[PDB]
DNA sequence: GCCTGTACAGGC
DNA sequence: GCCTGTACAGGC
């Protein structure tokens, strides 16, 4: 797979524990931080954090892909198709209509805290649906080759740390969500 | 691998796991949601009781048990419900179902029993998810569901010399191996 | 259907489409950007020529060919390489390549020019895609290529009654069956 | 890198 | 509504 939001579940949802966002279909891989098929696109991302390189200003993040050079393929290739643009693994692409392409959504962990105020202050939290803008390769802080991303929001739904975000997630009352028993 | 038949190596009966995705990562039974694996031109490796079919009896050692559909529509013999007919000793029948006289001697299917199966059942765990052995096809057949739509409907008895969660000698032997609630890493 | 062999019923040698996804839309060649459509133990049922390999030579009538993999790595008989070589009429072989005495009982490949090709073909199109007709595979083998890797190489033959486009009679033939460059809906009217 | 379906191999 | 690969059926 399903593209874009799941119903149900609005921007603002926050979970405790990944097993929860994955029961939820909101980011189904329990563990990988990217969810996505070569031969078709990426359908959702967390950011917990991980690459000192990137950067996350809410609207607008960079992100890092898998994975000793990098290769446009596996998830990495998937995230690109999400593009707007025909598929390059050299220069990379960019998307002109940016929002014509595939949607992605994103959650945010708490464990990206360190380098983004946007991140949750506990466990994880649905920050809607996001574009792939344009890719590139370049050497990271490795040494080799590393494949990277620029997304930008696209969601009528308020980000969850904005004015009409916050007012929005006080009056559907939606609070941390805990398995059951674990409180 | 997907078409794994019998036990896991290592998986005792009575393992317990708290979420779905445990479960499948062990191997026992691998669909997150879906309560059966099966394939409909092999056979069924496991499934997961967790409620749902009022007119399904839970004994512990045996139970009935409800195919699906893919109520307002006849279910059919094909894909998951096909495979678990396949792993009863007996030649397919999709018109009067059938019956295997010798058992025992038909595929072996993994049951779970799921915390949700505790409104219909007494042998569900009280948390989370149990592995409580090898069930064996003993017949199928169609019947009238509560709905006036056709369903087809199971019969599986226990043929494990583990013994079940339910005795005290299966109670003394789950605490002797230690066996706990597995919750995922940092729980 | 995806593994049809053969001409399309009502696509005439000189059909003319803009765009790769109407030329797939027709069933001539399915993949909207692979050069080559084959499942790799049945055969292949049409390639595009749209330029890439500098070593390929087209005649019209018959081409050189290279199969798929600057080139790291030896290209192998295998996926599309291995079904472009079964439609050759001569036992698979993976090692010296094969030649068929009886070229024609091959399979048939049906094939494309797009105007990339132009660049090192006097034969393509001006502008888009066209349908050029059935060719056989006569003959394949390995060789070195300029990258120093093993490539896999093809000699296709024309094997089809309707005339060529470029001859008199199939540049005839195509104005009175009034054949025109085949647009996406609206398109020029939008541009 | 046709498309929407379906199914199997193998994960552990 | 296990996963990510692969492959076929059939579109027109």
């Amino acid at each position: 797979n399903h593209y874009g939001p799941i119903p149900g579940i609005p921007v603002g949802t926050m979970w405790r524990f990944r097993v929860q966002v994955s029961e939820s279909g909101v980011h189904r891989p329990h563990v990988a931080g990217i969810h996505g098929r070569s031969n078709d696109g990426a359908y959702s991302l967390v950011l917990a954090g991980g690459y000192e390189d990137d950067v996350d200003h809410g609207n607008f993040f960079t992100y890092t892909g898998s994975g000793c050079d990098q290769k446009l393929t596996n998830t990495n290739r998937a995230l690109a198709l999400n593009c707007f643009a025909p598929i390059n693994d050299q220069e990379g692409a960019e998307a002109k209509d940016w929002r014509s392409g595939k949607p992605v959504r994103v959650v945010r962990n708490v464990k990206g805290g360190k380098n983004s105020k946007y991140a949750p202050a506990e466990g994880n939290r649905y920050d809607g649906i996001y574009k792939v803008v344009k890719y590139w390769p370049e050497k990271g802080k490795s040494g080799f080759l590393v494949w990277r991303y620029l997304l930008r929001r696209d969601d009528d739904e308020p980000g969850p740390w904005t004015k009409e975000g916050k007012d929005r997630i006080k009056k559907l009352g939606l609070t941390m969500q805990y398995p059951e028993g674990y409180l």
